[PDB]
């Protein structure tokens, strides 16, 4: 078995992953127990549409199954045109600089053909959870934040709703030099500009990779733009947990952060299983040092190589198998192999738990299992710079959760509380009295006690004070009646 | 296809290479010619006479650009900037049509950032009817006189 | 598109006039894609220029 492999010159911790999980399958004890896995060397720029589609050729001459790329838009809708005509499929993982939202590669692919490279990557759904964010806060005015490397293309019908809803925007580029940008726009803007800039940062939006949105949120800090009068959000897909928390440490003001979540198992030791099968602990353990510097990445490219592995057993199973195909390009003698399409059939309508979740392809071969995940700090004289999680957001229902619960409260319900009391019209009387013990109680005082415990839940168990006073205390400093009572907290 | 098409000009025989065809297959004959050195005059084209912006693709940094940009690079940016600021606009929207590449009024919407407007951006869907009608469930008076 | 294509015609008219005004004529250049004929050529950088 051959699989067809293209990586970016810089990317090789996809390559590295890729290898990895070969080895994986080839030392699993079940899965394609008469066949090796394997590969040739190849490395590309990621930005040569002509040499990809060649080292592509070269590998569907030398004999593959399938293709795998991690390359730039351009290339890989090259590739793509490729298979519509050569019929092998194709798996494309998606890869930005530094990690900026993924938008869409949006080229224009011709529509009169079946699309032969699924996209392991889910559709775009980012700007409904910027307009669903919006719809919590009710922003009538903020600032959008953009890294020089997004597509805006994405955020497109996030602002198409927010138009449709009637609110007001402002948007900004993030130049690659960060320093000379703000600079430059201090040394520009008027002092009347740079008031209406300042006060504009007061609601904004940041949509940009992590270490830029870092580096922006330092230097706007060291600029010294906004104080804490501000509220802020961030969206993306990939933002790990330590990006998250340094985030939070250079943010100021409130901060609010999305990011993408998987529908893995919840119990963290059955994550690295999958039936039978055994990940390597370095690519599954949340705790591993090299699995918290994973790029996403290697996810999908490990999740790639299982699914293959199980569409071809899946194959085997329906005894569809059949040889490894030949082909060449750009020969007029050229035409497709009808295996490479019931192999693309049987990968598009295969599938498994990888890292990454439940992975199958819709209609469109984009994977439907979206899911984000959304935070933010929760200050407090308890905690400092706390943090907790807000919600979680699907395009079913939306926001999960809430943003603007404020905080945790000591919501007295379910707490029984002993109130002391004493008796005088129409304040305090008592009504019924049971071996003893007074049972019943009316008056205006048991009218504002009802009042209270019917929103704040509590329960009430009420007693009669020793000897009613309101009185003085006695000589020694002890205290009597209705007052000691609560001297000694005896009573609540 | 196009790529194909071009390395059989090739195969007859050519002094240089003209194209007029969409960023999307441009991007690759431009990768061709990084390799082959011909020539390649492009110029670029719009879906259903959408404005046009400059294709930005993901084009290698390492080797000469043997493109020659028959249609001059975008300006409708600071034409745009310049008629707002005439006019001393404080709020204004975008709206463009489906086939649009917003990409280029990023330069615009940086400039108009120092000015400190009010801005917002819609998509024109061309079931137009559904698209407004739909206002009369979906929006309070307030919404559709804000509108 | 139609002006700009009348325009790059016109100017190629006019660089191969001007190819042949510098002495600079050569007869046509051929080449193949994905095969080993497929290398750099310092006259199609020529052309270019």
């Amino acid at each position: 078995i051959h699989i067809g492999a293209i990586f970016d010159e810089s990317a090789k911790k996809d390559d590295e992953v890729f290898r990895t999980a070969v080895g994986d399958l080839n030392q699993n004890e079940e899965i394609l127990q008469t066949e090796k896995i394997t590969f040739s060397v190849t490395f590309v720029d990621g930005n040569n549409p002509f040499q990809a589609v060649q080292e592509a050729c070269e590998l569907m001459n030398q004999g593959i199954l399938a293709l795998v790329s991690s390359i730039g838009c351009t290339s890989a809708g090259s590739l793509q045109s490729l298979a519509d005509a050569m019929h092998i499929p194709h798996l494309f993982i998606q890869r930005s600089t530094a990690g900026t939202p993924r938008s869409g590669c949006g080229l224009t692919r011709s529509n009169r053909n079946d699309d032969y490279t699924l996209s392991v990557r889910p559709p775009v759904y980012l700007h409904d959870v910027i307009l669903r964010v919006v719809t919590e806060y009710a922003w009538q005015k903020f600032i959008i934040f953009y890294d020089s490397e997004y597509d805006i293309r994405g955020i497109q019908e996030f602002l198409d709703k927010v138009s449709q809803q009637g609110m007001d925007v402002a948007l900004q580029k993030v130049e690659n030099n960060i320093n000379k940008m703000i600079t430059t726009l201090f040394d520009t803007m008027r002092i009347e500009e740079l008031n209406r800039y300042r006060d504009t940062l007061r609601r904004a939006i940041l949509v940009m990779n992590p270490a830029t949105a870092k580096s922006f949120i330092t230097e706007v800090v060291e600029t010294n733009l906004v104080a804490f009068d501000c509220h802020w959000i961030i969206i993306n897909e990939e933002i790990n947990d330590v990006d998250v928390q340094e985030l939070v440490r250079r943010s100021i003001g409130r901060l609010t952060i999305i990011r993408q979540t998987f529908p893995v198992p919840q119990n963290i030791s059955q994550r690295c299983f999958r039936g039978n099968h055994r990940i390597s602990s370095t690519l599954c353990d949340p705790k591993d040092p090299f699995a918290q510097n994973m790029e996403i990445s290697n996810l999908y490219i490990y999740d790639t190589v299982l699914l293959l592995a199980n569409a071809f057993h899946k194959k085997l199973e329906d005894r569809k198998w059949h040889s490894m195909a030949s082909l060449s390009c750009i020969r007029k003698n050229s035409k497709p192999w009808q295996g490479g399409r019931s192999m693309l059939e049987t990968i598009k309508k295969g599938g498994v738990s990888g890292l990454t979740g439940e992975l199958e392809f819709g209609e469109n071969g984009g994977n439907p299992n979206v899911h984000f995940e959304i935070l933010g700090t929760n200050y407090g004289e308890e905690l400092g710079r706390g943090v907790r999680k807000l919600g979680c957001w699907n395009p079913v229902t939306g926001l999960n959760g809430s943003l603007t619960d404020k905080k945790l409260e000591n919501n007295m319900r379910g707490v029984v509380l002993r109130v002391v009391t004493v008796l005088e019209e129409p304040f305090v009387m008592v009504s019924e009295n049971v071996l003893g013990k007074p049972k019943k109680y009316q008056g205006f005082s048991i009218d504002v006690l009802d009042a209270l415990s019917n929103y704040l839940g509590f329960n009430y168990e009420i007693y009669v004070a020793p000897d009613h006073k309101y009185g003085s205390p006695q000589e020694d400093g002890t205290w009597n009646g209705l007052v000691g009572e609560l001297v000694f907290k005896r009573a609540d």
